[PDB]
RNA sequence: GCGAAUAUUCGCUU
RNA sequence: GCGAAUAUUCGCUU
């Protein structure tokens, strides 16, 4: 099960402003893993104002947006362009799409 | 985008009933392609009594989940159980799994 | 269109 | 962990 197909599935909620509190409260802290790279990240908060077409800077110094990085990087397509960024703070943090994130039993 | 995600970000409604009914409404008559094979079809009911977990009696005789059916056939793992299945009848029907499914301009 | 196998090189925090 | 390339064989309605 992906972080995208909980958001959904765990609390139903028409109220637009509960339902980003309320999944906001239901996924900070929990440890994710992608799977396109045996990574595991602490989702230490959702960003509502970033989605898979918006863009960061490369190590290198290239922009690209989400959506070319995990399609060059992993052959990962990513199919739905509405859904939140989760926030991993390092220590630049790293931007994760919920669609590619399995959960975990996590603190 | 999926069927999948066209399910949830169509339309939002907190009453099961009248979500059931409306999606079954948008996406009956729309064509789709499904991502792992050169195929369209026309979505002709919508099973909500059905899920991944579900099982089919292949060609062969043989019965499988969806779930192990796409794994084995194309490597495709279906993150989603909850999800109900897409009924194509041609002329047993072809069961879909949404979230392998593009969406379509359609009749 | 997705994928499997064997071999040989490769890319990967975001 | 996902993937790329070249070659050689393969599987595919559900």
């Amino acid at each position: 099960e992906t972080v995208l197909d909980f958001m959904f599935n765990f609390y139903h909620q028409t109220e637009e402003h509960k339902f980003q509190e309320q999944v906001s409260k239901e996924l900070i802290g929990l440890v994710v893993l992608t799977k396109y790279n045996n990574k595991t990240y602490r989702v230490d908060d959702i960003d509502w104002d970033q989605n898979p077409k918006s863009t960061f800077k490369k190590a290198d110094g290239s922009e690209v947006s989400f959506l070319e990085y995990y399609r060059k990087q992993y052959n990962q397509e990513i199919t739905d362009l509405k859904q939140p960024m989760l926030v991993s703070q390092p220590k630049g943090p790293a931007m994760l799409i919920p669609e590619l994130c399995y959960l975990t039993g996590l603190t």
